[PDB]
């Protein structure tokens, strides 16, 4: 732990960093890394006809310096003087250091450092270092744009809660059996969300869509669904109700739906459905519905903890059930409360399998994600409830 700073990679191979420089960083990007070839020594990986160098630097007595020169008691003096006093490349490239590469791998088991690291106020040193990270996220979400020409079309315009909000079209979900008097009959809001385990990120259903949530739940399999909003947000609707009340029969298209038995909690109802369709016997699935009515609407829930025990819950309830399909989890839009709940729960799934030394990326999470359904995590907010999320669990694993 030679500094605190994050573009210190620690252990990063230099073909590794060729990658990261080349995605995730813009000419003049640096970062520091442990030398593969000669340990206690460093490597500085400086990108600049699109290039990569590798600088190596000798550590002699806890000195600092790139094979001449003066030497530096720490390693941060250094980087700094060769800001403000660049080197030349043998390929007559001067070596610009303008902004660092922070780093956003963690070791699980070191997550509160991060947490407490990123809300020192980064560098004039305006916002937190969680602010920093959310930005260069939002502004690598220029490099993701990919088609969304199903969501655009007319034929669907009155099935999107917001004109905007579109599912690409290499992940959408689509319909199979559906009403040939429809002139656009395979299309619903939603996608197939993959890191063993997948998701389905949808909208809350509309009035006109709820017959075709029922037809997806029925054709992909799915056993579990996750609602992660009210029906009703300070006077505006987020979700129609798609279940019928308790011990009521509703019917929705070609599709049956039974609510056998609910139970409460605090934060959250489970509700036992059970789906089958009209006319075929012996098809009835049971679909477990786990309703969090707690989670404001921009904002993030009270504790991690309630969180954490409900989306256990989940878990438990999709292996318990043989090959059930992808779990569905829908807010409104099905983007922010959504994917803060699926990047979580892909997270916790690391944790389950490696322990708590294993290398955790929430930004590379919420990244693969976005590629897979547009901007998931919306605020700021819910992307510092993640990493409190996983602190939160982390924590209770090294207890007992």
């Amino acid at each position: 732990d030679p500094t605190s700073e994050r573009w210190f990679h620690g252990h990063l191979s230099g073909k590794e960093a060729e990658k990261l420089l080349t995605e995730k960083g813009k000419h003049g990007s640096f970062l520091v890394r442990e030398s593969q070839s000669h340990p206690g020594d460093f490597v500085l990986s400086v990108r600049t006809k699109s290039k990569v160098t590798h600088v190596m630097i000798r550590c002699q007595e806890l000195k600092y310096d790139v094979g001449g020169g003066e030497r530096f008691d720490s390693l941060t003096d250094l980087v700094e003087h060769y800001k403000k006093n660049p080197m030349v490349e043998t390929l007559g490239t001067v070596l610009q250091l303008k902004q660092p590469l922070n780093t956003t791998r963690i070791n699980a088991a070191e997550i509160e450092s991060r947490v407490r690291e990123l809300s020192k106020l980064a560098e004039d040193k305006v916002k937190q270092g969680f602010w920093e990270e959310f930005e260069t996220l939002q502004q690598q979400e220029c490099k993701l744009l990919y088609s969304r020409k199903e969501g655009q079309r007319q034929e669907n315009k009155n099935k999107n809660r917001y004109k905007n909000i579109l599912p690409f079209d290499h992940t959408r979900v689509v319909l199979h059996d559906g009403d040939p008097n429809e002139p656009v009959s395979d299309y619903i809001n939603a996608n197939i969300i993959m890191p063993k385990k997948s998701y389905i990120a949808t909208q809350g259903c509309l009035q006109n869509t709820v017959n075709d949530f029922w037809r997806m739940v029925f054709q992909e399999n799915s056993r579990v669904i996750v609602m992660t909003t009210k029906e009703v947000e300070r006077g505006k609707s987020k979700c129609v109700k798609y279940w019928p009340d308790e011990y009521a029969l509703k019917e929705y298209g070609v599709m049956r739906v039974r609510n056998v038995k609910e139970s409460a909690a605090h934060d959250y109802t489970l509700r036992e459905l059970k789906l089958s369709k009209v006319g075929q016997g012996n098809t009835e699935r049971t679909v477990w519905q786990y309703h969090f009515r707690t989670w404001p609407d921009h904002g993030v829930p009270s504790d991690p903890g309630g969180v954490l025990d409900f989306l256990e819950e989940v878990h438990h309830k999709q292996e318990s059930i043989m090959d059930a399909g992808p779990v569905v989890v829908h807010c409104s839009a099905g983007i922010g409360r959504t994917g803060t709940f699926i990047v979580i729960d892909i997270l916790i799934d690391i944790i389950r399998e490696k322990g708590v030394d294993c290398d955790i990326d929430v930004p590379k999470t919420i990244q693969m994600v976005r590629s897979q359904r547009s901007g998931m995590v919306q605020t700021e907010a819910q992307y510092r409830f993640i990493y409190m999320a996983v602190q939160h669990y982390i924590e209770t694993l090294q207890r007992r």
